[PDB]
């Protein structure tokens, strides 16, 4: 199984400048609970904006080029990238945008958090359509002290 997992500000922004500009630790440990001892699959330039290995878990790097570093593991395809993963039962895409956009027809579960935040940004997740998704949870937080936007928790699956 194949499942997406991001955090969208408004108007489905992900990034900008390569870099998230917001800071959600809620949302951080969410998406570190969700992916802890699964393989996780990003393009390179969510590798370069990560800037290190995601501990706990395979890293599996799409790229056209030979990768750079030995810590994690480089694929060209994805098919090689879905194969390099092995007989698991469940695939975290983290991706970016480009990546996003090759392994949604490919998903089943979707592990969305919307943060009622606006964000200029140059990278979009994928307009998906919603006829398609179940809405299997939802979990709203109100900002706090830690967390400055208010922001919700939703697990989506294919129908
Ligand atoms: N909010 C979130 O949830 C979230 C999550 C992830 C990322 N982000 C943000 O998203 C942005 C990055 O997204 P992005 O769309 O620019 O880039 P991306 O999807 O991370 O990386 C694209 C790169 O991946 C490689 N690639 C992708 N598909 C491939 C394929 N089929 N075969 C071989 N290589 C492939 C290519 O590398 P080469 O050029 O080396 O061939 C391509 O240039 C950043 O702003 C980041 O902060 C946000
Ligand atoms: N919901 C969601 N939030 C994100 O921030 C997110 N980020 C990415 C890509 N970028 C990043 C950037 C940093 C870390 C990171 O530092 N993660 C630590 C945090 C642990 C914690 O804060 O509790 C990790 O070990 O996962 C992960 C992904 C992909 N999907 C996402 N999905
Ligand atoms: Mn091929
Ligand atoms: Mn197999
Ligand atoms: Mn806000």
């Amino acid at each position: 199984m194949i499942s997406l997992i991001a955090a969208l500000a408004v108007d489905r922004v992900i990034g900008m400048e390569n870099a998230m500009p917001w800071n959600l630790p809620a949302d951080l440990a969410w998406f570190k609970r969700n992916t802890l001892n699964k393989p996780v699959i990003m393009g390179r330039h969510t590798w370069e904006s990560i800037g290190r290995p995601l501990p706990g878990r395979k890293n599996i790097i799409l790229s056209s080029q030979p990768g750079t570093d030995d810590r994690v593991t480089w694929v060209k395809s994805v098919d090689e990238a879905i194969a390099a993963c092995g007989d698991v039962p469940e695939i975290m895409v983290i991706g970016g945008g480009r990546v996003y956009e090759q392994f949604l027809p490919k998903a089943q579960k979707l592990y969305l958090t919307h943060i009622d935040a606006e964000v200029e940004g140059d990278t979009h997740f994928p307009d998906y359509e919603p006829d398609d998704w179940e809405s299997v949870f939802s979990e709203f937080h109100d900002a706090d002290a830690q967390n400055s936007h208010s922001y919700c928790f939703e697990i989506l699956e294919r129908r």
